[PDB]
C-alpha cells in the first residue's frame, strides 16, 4: 500500500509496459484546433497554435492580425466552442491511425493552457459535453483507443489556465506570477485530475507546467490514490514535487526513463502555416531515443472538425511500416554499454539489446559493402543482417571493427541498415 | 480573554461541571440508523453500523449483501435521508430517559463520516430540514434536553466526511489519504462548528478522526471564540493539535481529565444484529472509570423511526436506579491517593473521595460477614455501611485490613457494596 | 510516560504540591551582589534592579558607571567580581531554616542570571562558582540543604539573555527584540545546562526567564518530556516561548489556571545597598499580598536578595518571621485552599476582603481587624448554614441583609486576630 | 550531474551492481566486542543484542550490569573497553577472501555504532581506533583488502543515536523520541563525519542508522549530490528519514523497487559469549534466506560478528564456505536476476518454492529437494517451450493440469542437486 508521502510514492517505480513501450502518440486537440494558426520576443511570435488565446490577448502581435481578419475583432476566445464541432471526428479511424503508426500508448490534451475541457466534467461547464460537439471526447478516444488494443494517459495543465487569468503571457518571467493563485483553483485542479483517475483510469498522468503552489501537498494524497487503484499509471516530472516516474524533454547514459516529445511539425496543435520532419528524420529520432532509454511522444494536431491532416497521417503510416520491419530491434529492448558510434563515410550508429542480443542501427544506408565502425570491438560470436537473417564476416581491426554486408541485402532495408550480434 | 495561540488556549482547563458530572450520553443517530445492521480486515468484517456506507462501498462485504437482499443494489446510500423521517421520535421522552438513567449532559452526532447533518445549516442541504424529517433535530434535542435540565453538547465528524469522497476505507492506512484534502472542506468544517456554536452553544465540542490538516490553524480561532462566548464550555481531543480540555479512550492514575465511550452493544449506531453488557458490567464499567479520575459516555443507538431500542433502554434505567442509591459516591468525587485492591476471595474494589470522605466500592457484594482488603491501611476514625448509615467494626491486621459487615446489610446492596470512611 | 510534542505535554498538569504550596522563596544572588547597587521609557539608564548592574555599567554616564568609576575604578571589568564574590558567611542550614520558618514550601535560586555567571560546577564554562569565587557548588549545597529540612527545590535560568554572548547594552525594551546571544551554538548551550541541572540537582521547578533562544524552542519538547519521565511531579512556567507550561508568571472573574506573582520585599531582586526601608514591606503588606494573590488561584514567590558574603540582611529576616508565624496560625485557609466563585468583597468602612477554599469550608480573610462588632460586606450573600469564627471555631450570627451580609463578631473573638480577621462559612 | 534537491536526486537510480548483487556481508565489530555478552515491551531490559552492551550497562540491575560488575566491576568505564580493543591477530586480506569465497560483492563494516566510537582516523573526535587501543585505521585498511579481492565496499554510520551525547539510557521503545543528542553541534558533527568517510573511502553505500538528526536532515540533499557526482555508482540506504533513497531495508505482490534484508548468522548482531549453535542458522536455512529474499527483489546483507582480537568464530567461518560453494554452483540463478510475476509456489507435498528471472529463462528454486521424480507445484502453470533441468540443462518432461503444474524429474538429477533442486523455463 502506498503512502501519502515523498518517502512511500518513490517505491512506486516506472511500471515495465512504459519502458518497453517506447513509442506513444500526444494528442493536442481543442477550440484552438478551429483557427489552427501561428506563424526573448517569442510570446509575440508564437509559433505554437495551441497557445492561440495567449497571442490573440497580445494586441501587438500576427495572431491578432489574422483573428480581425478572419473572425472580427468581437469575436471572443471563447466562441471557438461554439465552433468546435468535431463533425468529422471518427475515434476508431484514430485509433487505427495510431495502432499501424506502431504506437503502444495514446495521450490526448484533456485540458490545455486555455481551461477548455474534452470531457464532462462537473466542475466547469467550459467543456466539451455542454458546448461544441455534445460529447465526451476524452470518453470516446479512450474507448476506441483500448479498442485497439493500446493503453491511453491524459495530459492535464494544471500549471496554466487562462479561463483563471485575464493578462497575457508576453515573457518567460510573465510565467512565476500570471497563474490562478488561488487556493480555489488549487482545489480544482486537484479534483478535475481526481475525477480523471475515477471516470477513465489512465495509464499516465501528464501535467504541464507546474502544479499550483497551494495544491502541491495534494500530490501526495493524489499519488497515493492513483497508484493504490492502478499500480501500472505513471506520472510524468512536471509537477514541481519530489516524485516522478519519468522525466520528459522537448531539446533532446542516464539510468532513469524518460520521455522525449514534439509534434510532427513545430507546433503542437494545428497551424495552417506549415517545416515537417520527414519519416526518415523521423525513424532516426526514434532509435536515437530509444539507444539512450527513452520514449518517444510523438504529436498530432487534428483539425477543429475531428481530421488529422493529409502530411500528419502520411507521415505516420510511413513510421508504422518501418516498426513492423523493425519493431523487434526497438520495442521492448534496454540500452547497450554505449548509446553510439560512427563510420568512417561519417554514418551515425546506435545500440539497443534484447537479452544478449544486440541490435546495430545505421541512420542510413552505407553506399558500399566494406563498412568500417569507429572505436568498437566485438567479444567473438555471429552477427547477422538483421532483416533478412543472413550471417556475414567480421573481425577486429584494432579499435575499429571491420564488416562487410553484401549489395544484395543493402537493398532490402529501408532508410536503415540494420545489423545482430550475440 | 483568550487569545488565538496555543500558549494563550492552554489557560482554559476543563470547566468543573465536566469533572463533577461523571456521566453523559452518546448518541449515534442518523441515515445509517434506518437500515441499522452490522456483522486487519476490520472493514471488511465492520461490526459499527455508522460506517454503513463505508461498507456498502465495498462490494465484496456481508454489508453489500444484506442491502441488495434488503434494499436492491439501485438503492444509493443517500437515498435513506428521504426513510429517515423520525417520525415517533419524541425528543422529551429521549431527555427524560436520559435523566432518569442519571445522565448529566447529552451529546448527538451532528454530522457523523457520512456527511449528513442533523440540524438546518446553510452550508449543505444534504441535511434533515431539507430531506428526511423536515425538521432541526439537533434543535429540539437540544430544547427538550436542557428543558430536563441537562447538558447539551455536539459530536462533529471533522476528519471524515463522504460526501467529499468516493472510495472507500478498506485497510487503516487507507485513513491517511482518503479523507476530503480540499481548502473548500477545511472551509466547511469551520463554518459548520462555528455555526453549532453561534446557534445552539454547545457545552461540549466533541470532534471525531482528526481535524483536515489545511484547517488545523484556523481552531486557534474557534477555540478562542468559543472560550470568550462560553468558558463553561469544553473541547476533546480529537482535533490532531496542541490543545484539548480532556482525553478520550475506546479501550480504557492519570493528573488529566478524561473520558471513556462505549456503545451498550460493541456497536454505535443501531444494529439489528446484537453482545450488550448486562446493567451489572455498565456498573462496574462506570465504577472503575470514575475511581480513574474519568467520565463514562454511553452510547445510544436509536432506530430510523426515533424510539430508542427495548435491550438499551431498560440497561440505561437500570443504571439510574442504582445511581439514586450510590449516587453520592460517585457525583462530584475527585480520585484518592489510588483508584484500587482486592479482597482474599478476589473481588475487586474501587475508591473515590468527596473532602476527607473516602468511599470503598465492590465489583460485587462478598457471601461473607468478615471480609479482608488486600495491601490497605487505614488512619483511625468511622466507618460505615454508605447505604443504611451503620457504624461497623475495623482494625489494621498488618499490610491488609479487616472489617465485619452483617448479613443484614449486605442483602440490601444491590450490585455493589458500598462502605465510607472518615 | 510523556512524549515529546506539544499535545502530548498538556498532559502534564501541574503538580498537587505546587498548587497546594501557595508560598515560596525567590533568592537572586550572584556576583552583582558584591558591588550591590543601584539608583533610588527610561528604566535602562536609571536601573532600580541591582541584577542589572553589567547592563548599567555598559551604559556610559549612568548612575552605575558614576558609582563604579568611584568605587572600583574604571579599568576594573564586571568580570572580576566573581573573584571577590567568596560567600565568606555563608550556611545554606541556616537558609533552610529560615526559609522553613517563615512558611515557604518551595525554594528557587538564580542558578545562572542575565550576566552568564553560574552558581554550579557546570562543565560548559568556566565562569562558574567551583573555578572562581567561592570554590563552591552552591545550587548543589543549597539543594540539599533546603531537601534536608522538608521544601521542595526549583532552579531559575536565565535562558533568553546571557551577556558572555553579547557585547552591546539594553538602553530601550525594544533592544530586547535582537541584542540576545542569537546563535546556534548558545541555544546548544542553554539546552546542555538545562539539561545538566536536571541530570545532577532534578529540581521540581524550571523557571527561566526572558525566553527561550528562537533556535532551541523545538528543544523544549525533549527536554520538558525527558525532565517529567525522570520526574513527575515536577514543574515548568511559562517564560520559554512555547505551547507548553504548567504556570503562569507575573510581577505586576478569577483564572482556572495556575500562577505565580513574583516580587522583591523590597523594590530590588540582587542587593541593594541604596535601599533603605521605606522601599521595604512591612509584615502586614506581606500578609496582604500572600493573601490576595491566593485569592486568585496564585501563589507568591518571594525575592530574597543576599550580600556578597552569603548572609541576609536583618531586615529582610525579619519580614520573613512574621509572615511565617501569621502562616503558623492561619495556614488551615491558605494551604491546600482552592479559588472560591469570587476573590474579593469590601466592608462599607473599606476593609478589603479575601476568599478561599477547602471541600465545602469557605475562608473569608480580611485585609485588616474591623474595630467594630456589626460588620457589613457589601454586596455579598452567602449559602449559609453556619459561619464562624475561624481561630476558635465559635459559631456567630449572621443574616442577609439585602444585597449585603451583616455579622456580629464580638471584640473578644476581634482581639484574637493578627493582621486579620478570618471567618469560615460551611 | 546531480543537483541538491530531492526531485534531482531521484534521477539516480539504484546502481546495477547492486541489484544485480544480492549478497553482501555486514561486519559489527568495535569495543562492544571486547566483552562480547547479551542475555539468552521490555526488549532493553533484557537485550540480547550485544552491540547495545554500553545501553544496558546505564540500566541498573540489568541482566549486563550483573556480568559487567562481577567480571570487570562497577567503577570500570564502558569508555575503557576501548584500550581492550587491540585486534591483535586481525588480518584484513584474511576477511576479504574469506567474504569473496562465501560469494558476497559487497563488504559494510560499522565505522560508527551507537556508542559512538569511530573505527578510522577521523580529526572530529578523539575516540577512534588511531588514537586508542588498536592504533589502526580499521575502515581504511579493510576498504583496501575488500577493494583488492575485487569486492565493493560501503560503510554503516549510526547518524541517529550517538551515546557519548546522551547519558541517560533507552528503557522503552518512546524514549527513542527524545533520548537523541539533539543539539545543532550534533548535527555539524554527522554531516562532517560522514562527508569524511565520503572523501577519504568514497564507498559504495552509505547505509545509516537509526535516523538522521531532525536539525540536520536538509543538509542530505548537499551531501546526497555531493556524493553521487564524485562517485555516481555510489548507493544510499534508507534510514534517514528524507525523501530520496536508492535501496529500503528490513529485519523483519512483489515489490517494484529494491530493498535488502539484514541479519546475523545467529541473532545478536555483535559477537556473543552467551550465544551456542542453537541460536545460529544452518546452511541450509541460510541458502533459504538468501533465495527467498532474491525472489522478492532483494540482497541478503548477512551480519558477521568478530571477536575483540579480530577473528570470525569457527562456526560462522563454516555457515559462509558453505553458501559460498552452493553460490558458486546456482549462481547464474541468482546473481544478476531480476523478480518474475510472482515470487512463491509450493508443491501438494509442502516443499516452497522460488522463482527469479535472467531474460526469457524462468529459474525454478526448490526449498528443498523432493524425494518422488513426479513433482506437482500447486497453483502454477507455465508459458511453456521447454523446462529443463538447471545444473546438467536436460529438458525435461512437463504438462500443465488444470491449476497445477506437473513435471517429471529423474532421480538421477534429483541426485545431482545441493540443498535445492533447480529448474529453467524458457
Amino acid at each position: 500500500r502506498y503512502k501519502p508521502d515523498w518517502e512511500s510514492l518513490r517505491e512506486h517505480t516506472v511500471p515495465k509496459w512504459f519502458d518497453k513501450a517506447k513509442f506513444g502518440i500526444f494528442i493536442h486537440w481543442g477550440i484552438y484546433s478551429v483557427p489552427g494558426w501561428a506563424t526573448d520576443a517569442w510570446f509575440f511570435q508564437n509559433p505554437y497554435a495551441e497557445w492561440y488565446e495567449n497571442s490573440l490577448r497580445i494586441k501587438e502581435s500576427p495572431t491578432w492580425e489574422y483573428h480581425v481578419k478572419t473572425y472580427g475583432e468581437n469575436f471572443e476566445y471563447e466562441k471557438f466552442a461554439d465552433l468546435f464541432t468535431a463533425e468529422k471526428w471518427d475515434p476508431q479511424e484514430w485509433a487505427d491511425l495510431f495502432k499501424k503508426a506502431g504506437a503502444k500508448y495514446v495521450i490526448p490534451t484533456t485540458k490545455h493552457h486555455d481551461g477548455f475541457c474534452l470531457w464532462g466534467t462537473k466542475y466547469t461547464d467550459f467543456n466539451s459535453v455542454k458546448r461544441g460537439p455534445k460529447r465526451d471526447l476524452v470518453g470516446d478516444l479512450a474507448k476506441a483507443v483500448r479498442e485497439a488494443g493500446l493503453r491511453f494517459g491524459v495530459y492535464y495543465s494544471g500549471g496554466l489556465d487562462w479561463r483563471f487569468t485575464t493578462e497575457p503571457i508576453r515573457y518567460p518571467e510573465d510565467l512565476s506570477y500570471i497563474r490562478p493563485n488561488t487556493y480555489e483553483y488549487a482545489d480544482y485542479a486537484y479534483k478535475q485530475v481526481m475525477e480523471l483517475v475515477d471516470l477513465y483510469l489512465p495509464d499516465v498522468l501528464w501535467n504541464d507546467m507546474g502544479w499550483p503552489e497551494k495544491g502541491k501537498e495534494d500530490l501526495k494524497y493524489l499519488f497515493a490514490y492513483y497508484y493504490n487503484k492502478h499500480p501500472e499509471g505513471s506520472v510524468n516530472d512536471r509537477w514541481g514535487v519530489p516524485h516522478w516516474d519519468f522525466k520528459t524533454a522537448e531539446y533532446h547514459l542516464p539510468g532513469y526513463k524518460w520521455e522525449f516529445t514534439r509534434g510532427i511539425g513545430l507546433s503542437f496543435g494545428y497551424n495552417r502555416n506549415e517545416h515537417m520532419l520527414s519519416v526518415e528524420q523521423l525513424v532516426y529520432t526514434l532509435v536515437d531515443v530509444v539507444s539512450k532509454g527513452g520514449n518517444l511522444l510523438l504529436n498530432v494536431g487534428p483539425k477543429g472538425d475531428g481530421t488529422i491532416p493529409d502530411l500528419q497521417k502520411e507521415r505516420l503510416l510511413g513510421l508504422g511500416e518501418w516498426l513492423r520491419k523493425y519493431g523487434d530491434a526497438i520495442y521492448g529492448t534496454s540500452v547497450w554499454e554505449r548509446c553510439c558510434a560512427k563510420t568512417e563515410d561519417g554514418t551515425e550508429i546506435r545500440f539497443t539489446r534484447k537479452c544478449n542480443r544486440i541490435f546495430v542501427i545505421f541512420l542510413g544506408i552505407p553506399t558500399g559493402e566494406k563498412i568500417v565502425i569507429e572505436d568498437l570491438n566485438l567479444s567473438a560470436g555471429t552477427v547477422r543482417h538483421f532483416l533478412t537473417g543472413e550471417r556475414l564476416s567480421f573481425k577486429n581491426v584494432g579499435k575499429n571493427l571491420e564488416i562487410t554486408v553484401p549489395k544484395k541485402l543493402l537493398e532490402t532495408d529501408s532508410i536503415t541498415l540494420v545489423l545482430e550480434a550475440v
